[PDB]
DNA sequence: TGCATCCGTGAAACAGAAAAATTTTCCTGAATTTTGTATAAGTAGCTACAAAAT
């Protein structure tokens, strides 16, 4: 096991860093620019509730 | 035509030559001090001198 665990590690290290690096690239400059905005629509929410297990107190 | 493969990504030659270069020489030339040298007064000195304070 332990080996497996190891070599893995040695990898998913990058894999992450990699991401962000994308993420940040794609999501790089949504900067708050502006209080005016407008609109009154949004979106709903509800606790996350796999099975009666409710993951997240709303 | 979805389905092959399949690009290519993110992770030792020489001798004889010559001609160059270069480079030491020169020289020189001039340019550039210094000094001589005047220079010319004015001088600031300086040296007596005089009356009047130790």
């Amino acid at each position: 096991g332990a080996r497996k665990g190891l070599v893995d590690t040695a990898l998913r290290t990058a894999d992450s860093g990699y991401l962000t690096r994308r993420l940040v690239d794609v999501s790089q400059d949504v900067i708050i620019r502006e209080i005016d905005c407008g609109t009154t629509r949004g979106i709903p929410v509800r606790p996350m509730t796999e099975g009666s297990k409710t993951l997240i107190k709303l």
